[PDB]
């Protein structure tokens, strides 16, 4: 075994932060000096390298925007042992009572990391397939880094996937920037579920005929054609995730210099 092996007493679990069919997570310390997260796999209820396929990419990736994996306990029962991201999933935290302080300048921050973080993965010839604000994690000083790269892979819910990848299995690194404008929406409504009032079937029907979510409310229209050009239905016309990380640190400067705060953006 490689040198990413702990030996299983110097993890200690402490406070349980979510559940599953497949596993727990928690809260712990490794070595009995560092926070950390931990992920189990309940024993039988999934094949062992099924779970530890997650592990293996993470390995491979290493990014100040994605969260960092620390150590493993690979036979069962298995640990996955990653970095302590304090104030949960993105979505979660966009819901919550910290929702209602955030304003256009933290969310575009966030933007703005998270396509950092994605840029990488650009560069490395990644793909992610499953980005979303609920695989974005939070941590201190609204620290955001990309999570869940148990389907991420070397070169699914419809609301997020590109058209061209939800019917004909085409996933690329444009699937993922179509994935990105999405989140983008979730980002400036605070969490709400995309397409609202619109099941699966008519989001496949009816963007396959052209619709786009429209601006969302205070959302300035500069952010929203950033959307739609991450929805253009061409994969190849959508723009980079270097050009978007550009694109929205800059934002207040180049774009939107006479942006005034608003009461819920
Ligand atoms: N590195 C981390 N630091 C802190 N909290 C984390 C964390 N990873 C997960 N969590 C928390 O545990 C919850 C569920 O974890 P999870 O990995 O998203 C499902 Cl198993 P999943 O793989 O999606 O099926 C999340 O809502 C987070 O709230
Ligand atoms: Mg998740």
């Amino acid at each position: 075994k490689d040198a990413w092996e702990i030996p299983r007493e110097s993890l200690r679990l402490e406070v349980k932060l979510g559940q599953g069919c497949f596993g727990e997570v928690w809260m712990g310390t490794w070595n009995g000096t560092t926070r950390v997260a931990i992920k189990t796999l309940k024993p039988g209820t999934m094949s062992p390298e099924a779970f530890l396929q997650e592990a293996q990419v993470m390995k491979k990736l290493r990014h100040e925007k994605l969260v960092q994996l620390y150590a493993v306990v690979s036979e069962e029962p298995i640990y996955i042992v990653t970095e302590y991201m304090s104030k949960g999933s993105l979505l979660d935290f966009l819901k919550g009572e910290m929702g209602k302080y955030l304003r256009l300048p933290q969310l575009v921050d966030m933007a703005a990391q998270i396509a950092s973080g994605m840029a990488y993965v650009e560069r490395m010839n990644y793909v992610h397939r499953d980005l979303r604000a609920a695989n974005i994690l939070v941590g201190e000083n609204l620290v955001c880094k990309v999570a869940d790269f148990g389907l991420a892979r070397l070169i699914f819910p419809i609301k997020w996937t590109a058209p061209e990848a939800a019917l004909y299995g085409r996933f690329t690194i444009k699937s993922d920037v179509w994935s990105f404008g999405i989140l983008l929406t979730e980002l400036t409504t605070k969490g709400r579920v995309p397409y609202p009032g619109m099941v699966n079937r008519e989001v496949l029907d009816q963007v396959e005929r052209g619709y786009r979510m429209p601006c969302p409310p205070e959302c300035p229209e500069s952010l929203h054609d950033l959307m739609c050009q991450c929805w253009r239905k061409d994969p190849e016309e959508r723009p980079t995730f270097e050009y978007l990380q550009a694109f929205l640190e800059d934002y207040f400067t180049s774009t939107e210099p006479q942006y005034q705060p608003g009461e819920n953006l």
